[PDB]
Order: C-alpha cells, then sequence, then structure tokens
C-alpha cells in the first residue's frame, strides 16, 4: 500500500515514498531547475517503487480548482519555466496513477491535522515562514479553497515605527512576507538569519510582525490551533515574543484561554518538525486514491 | 409552516414572522432596553402567531459554540444588562419550540446565500458597515465558526497618512471599525454620515479603508462573492472607490476576473437590501426546526 509525495519548492524538490499513516519509507531531494528535467528526475526516482498514488504540494500561487482547465499548474512565479507548466498533468501522464495536488502549506496543514498538533480538532492553520510566507487552513476537516487557495503571506500588516526597511516583496513591497520572510530579515539586517541568532532586536521585530499577522487570522478565521513552521521559526525565541504581542494587539476583545493564559498551547511549532509538508503530500496521495475508488 | 426571527441590535430589535422561502409575513420593531423587558416585548409579539421555530441573529461577540455552557449569550458588550444574559435560553423556555442562534451578520450571510447575490455559490462573505463593522462567512455551504465566530471588523488596517483621527473603537482605537464605522465617520468629520453625502473626500477615505480590509479578507478567505450592507453603504458612491482601490492594493498578485475587470460583480450590495439579516433569521429558524426533526 505505498504512496508517493513531491514537495515542490523553489530551491529544491523533495520526493518521498511512504504509507497513509504518515511513515516515510524513503526520500530523495534535488535542486529545482527547469521543469522538464526536474520532473524527469521525479519520475526516475518513483520508477523504483510500486506506487498506488502520488500527492504534489507545490509552491504557488497555483490553480487548485479541480474544475479549471489550468488545474494543477503554478499560475504565478518569477522562476524560469514554471508558470503554466502542466505539472499535475505531466505527472499523471507518466505515472498513470491518481495524483492529488495542493499548495505546499496546505500539505503541511494536512500533515499536522492528521498526525500532529491538530490531530483530534476540526480546524487548524499552518503557517510557514521561510523564503516566503504562506498558510493553509482546515475548516470543518477540509482544506480551505475559495476563489483561490489563500495567500495569507501578502496581507499588509502595520509597520513598526522604528523599521525603515522598504520590504522584499516584488508585488507589494511591505506586505507581511515582504517584512518578515527569511530574505527580508537578511536584506534588512545585512547578515543571514541563522547568524542573527543573538541579536534580540531582530527577533522582537520578527515576532511583532508575526503577532500582527496572527491577530488578523484569528479575527478572520479563528482557527482552533495555529502551527508555525519554516526556516525562520527554527529561532524558537520568536515564539516568546509572539506570545507577548498577540494579547496586547487583541486587547482582550475575544475571551478565550487560547488567546491569553494558554496561548503557548495555541500557537505552537509543528509536531512533525520539518516534515509536515512531505508527510502531508502522502495524505494528498491517499485522498486522490480514495477519490478514484469512489 | 410559520417561522419567527429576531434581529437583536444594540439600538433596536426587529422581530418578524415569515416562511422558509424568505417571505416576510409581518414585522415589528422596538428600542433595545434592558433584556427582561426587551425579551418580554418579543414574546408578546410572537404570542399572536403559531410558530414552529425561531431564529436569533444577535449583535456580538456571542458564544456560538453549541457545546458551550454559555451558548446563546452575548459575551461582551458595554450595553447595560446584555452581557451574559441567557438570551437563547429565555426564548427557548418561553416559546417551547426550537430556536436557532447566530450573529446578526451570519444571519445576513445566510439570507444572501439562499436568496440573494450568493444564491448558487458555495461561499460568500457578508460585511455590514454601520454602528459597528462585522462580517459573516459561508464556506462550503456552512457558516464559518472556529474557536469563535469571526470578528472581522477589528482587524488593524493601515491608516491613511492624511487622516489624523485616533479611532472610535474602545478596545483597539484605530482598527477597521474604529476608522470606518458610521460613528467613526461622524466623530472624524463633525457631522452625521447621511449629511456628508456631497463631500467626496469622506467617501474616498471610507472606500480606501474598506478596500484595505477587503484585500485582507480576499487573501485569507478568498470568498466567491462579497456583499456589503449597513447604513454607511447606503452611500452607493463608496462602491466606486472600493472598485478602484482593491486592485491597486492587490497589485495583480491573484489573477481572477473577480478581482479586476468584473470586480463590480464580485463586491456588491445585498439583493435583499436592508432585510438580509431578518430574512436570514428565518433561515436560522428553519435550520433549528430541521435539526429537531433529525
Ligand atoms: N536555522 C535557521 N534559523 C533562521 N533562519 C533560517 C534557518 N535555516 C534557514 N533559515 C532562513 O529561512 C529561509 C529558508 O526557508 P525554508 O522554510 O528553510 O525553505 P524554503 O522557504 O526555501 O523552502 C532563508 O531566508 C534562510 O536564511
Ligand atoms: N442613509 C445613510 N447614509 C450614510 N450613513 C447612514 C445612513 N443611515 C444611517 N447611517 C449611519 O450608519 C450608522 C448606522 O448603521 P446601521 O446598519 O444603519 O444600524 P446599526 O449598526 O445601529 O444596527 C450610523 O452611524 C449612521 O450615521
Ligand atoms: O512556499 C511559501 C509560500 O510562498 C508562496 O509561494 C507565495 O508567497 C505561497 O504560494 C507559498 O505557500
Ligand atoms: O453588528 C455589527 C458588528 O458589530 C459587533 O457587535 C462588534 O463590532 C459584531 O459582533 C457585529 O457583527
Ligand atoms: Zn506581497
Ligand atoms: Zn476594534
Amino acid at each position: 500500500a505505498m504512496l508517493g509525495g513531491i514537495e515542490a519548492g523553489g530551491t529544491k524538490f523533495v520526493c518521498a515514498v511512504g504509507r497513509e499513516d504518515g511513515t516515510i519509507i524513503d526520500r530523495i531531494e534535488f535542486p529545482t531547475k527547469m521543469p522538464d528535467e526536474t520532473i524527469e528526475k521525479v519520475i526516475q526516482y518513483f520508477s523504483q517503487f510500486s506506487l498506488q498514488a502520488i500527492g504534489i504540494g507545490s509552491f504557488g500561487p497555483v490553480d487548485n480548482d479541480k474544475t479549471s482547465q489550468t488545474y494543477g499548474t503554478i499560475t504565478a512565479t518569477p522562476k524560469a519555466g514554471w508558470r503554466h507548466y502542466p505539472f499535475l498533468q505531466t505527472v499523471k501522464n507518466e505515472m498513470k496513477i491518481p495524483v492529488g495536488f495542493s499548495t505546499d502549506v496546505n500539505a503541511a496543514a494536512l500533515g499536522e491535522f492528521l498526525f500532529g498538533e491538530a490531530k483530534g480538532l476540526d480546524s487548524c492553520l499552518y503557517i510557514t515562514i521561510g523564503t516566503g510566507i504562506g498558510a493553509g487552513a482546515i475548516v470543518e476537516g477540509r482544506l480551505l479553497q475559495g476563489l483561490s487557495h489563500p495567500e495569507m503571506g501578502h496581507i499588509y500588516i502595520r509597520r513598526h515605527p522604528d523599521d525603515v526597511y522598504q520590504g522584499k516583496c516584488p508585488y507589494h513591497g511591505d506586505c507581511f512576507e515582504g517584512l518578515a520572510s527569511g530574505p527580508a530579515i537578511e536584506a534588512r539586517w545585512g547578515k543571514k538569519a541563522a547568524d542573527l541568532s543573538d541579536i534580540a532586536q531582530v527577533w522582537e521585530l520578527e515576532g511583532y510582525y508575526i503577532a500582527q499577522a496572527l491577530a488578523q487570522y484569528i479575527l478572520i478565521l479563528a482557527p482552533k490551533k495555529i502551527i508555525l513552521g519554516g526556516g525562520v521559526m527554527q529561532q524558537k525565541q520568536v515564539f516568546s515574543y509572539i506570545y507577548q504581542y498577540v494579547p496586547k494587539i487583541m486587547n482582550s476583545y475575544l475571551d478565550f484561554s487560547e488567546l491569553s493564559d494558554d496561548i503557548s498551547d495555541y500557537i505552537v511549532p509543528p509536531r512533525l518538525g520539518s516534515n509536515a509538508g512531505i508527510i502531508g503530500t502522502l495524505v494528498l496521495a491517499h485522498q486522490a486514491l480514495q477519490a478514484e475508488a469512489a
């Protein structure tokens, strides 16, 4: 009963083989290059296994409307060749088994929903903070997909009055991702994020920005758990600042222990560590396989 | 097959009797006073009719978790007597028929979802802009209820650099409601909203603020239709400014015609005019009645 997953990133692809309970049997990774040659490496890796289904969690924006002619393509990216490349369809054509598709952060959300911190709940929100910011939400046990999947990393939070950085996002400048991604932390401070470890000021600022973003998500979706992952969130100090700032921002407007005394159990790192997304792509495989039996 | 509705407002109650197709048979309104005497007027009006069920759409925050001990109470308000008053339970006890409960804007959303601009869709967002700002969302045909219902009117949008008004909201100051409610427009400009009709500047500012709020809701929920109601939105000029500003804010990040060329059919006034909420309380009645048959 083996399943394949592809977590398509802008810098790397991670492919894996595993089971529906989330165990990883095997995995490989390789640099993201042009699509033809990148997917060819994908196919070459899976050809060794007898797989029943595959799931793709891709960086987006993507067309995640099953009824759309461009379903399963990346709809916007500056990365050469990926926009409008028939990603889902080329994998379906070559492997000839069901293939599920979603964003990478939707994949992480399913992982943490079935096997991680949101197991037993019916709602959660997974936010990744790395090269980009993105988030995926589960409402009533099902991924949130409206007109588009969400693009929660491009909301315009309020600047800090002492921050003079113009922002990294090429569309918005100083949206959340623009102010608070890993690359925004570097462009702002002049060194790599992992190396700013001991400059408290960087992490108060980062936490202030995440906190503002979370206030909005709480007011708008009100998820029953918020899981924060990605490279930047390896600085576990950021959590303590978020815990201090969310309540100050909300200012007691919504009386839930999740938002005050027990906030440290509401906004948490992922139980699956950095594997939420790849594990979640096994879930997307499994769903695709069940939809074909249906 | 007659149903009752109560739209509980901070200034007035509107009660009505009607049918599940949304027709209003009769209605009454009266000032919101203390609860005992206000609910007593409610009971006195319904005693004339043979009703099968009732629905309450209340101003909130409210406890809208069916499994909660304080289910069907208003959990926060400065209005004398209403906090923690057993509103739902006192109506259930006196009428002895099923009673549905939700926010007032959730009620409006159901109205427009079954009978208005979102009929045939599976998702929508209803926003009221009046004494307060609030919103209710339908995802996959079902009201969005997480940890709390949403309180979308208290998000911290960005100020306009020329606006020096400190904000009306007693919790946040210059959150969205704080900047853009009817009373914020008056406290800011020194006259009543209906009388600022011809000062274009008031409505550019109002539209700029709504537009910022909508950008966030689109990025976070991505609803398939956005309906704007309430007293302030009787100045239909505000729509033209929103249509100009949403696309500038999003800056082509999400390529959907709803967000650009066809934006005038995406963000719209309610088809049910100012009766979305009361009509929606008939829907909540009908749902409560079906849950009892189940
Ligand atoms: N241990 C770390 N601590 C802080 N920042 C890190 C760490 N590792 C990577 N980063 C930063 O996070 C970003 C990478 O995000 P990540 O989730 O690791 O991958 P990607 O977003 O490229 O798929 C980079 O800008 C990098 O500087
Ligand atoms: N025709 C109108 N044009 C502009 N503003 C209005 C109009 N009617 C009422 N208002 C304003 O909208 C607010 C009232 O909101 P509304 O939805 O009518 O009721 P409430 O929020 O009290 O239930 C007030 O601050 C008032 O000044
Ligand atoms: O991968 C992190 C996030 O960055 C984006 O590509 C755009 O900001 C999102 O689609 C994604 O979920
Ligand atoms: O009634 C308009 C809106 O104002 C509030 O009472 C708080 O801002 C919300 O609960 C409501 O939906
Ligand atoms: Zn952006
Ligand atoms: Zn507020």
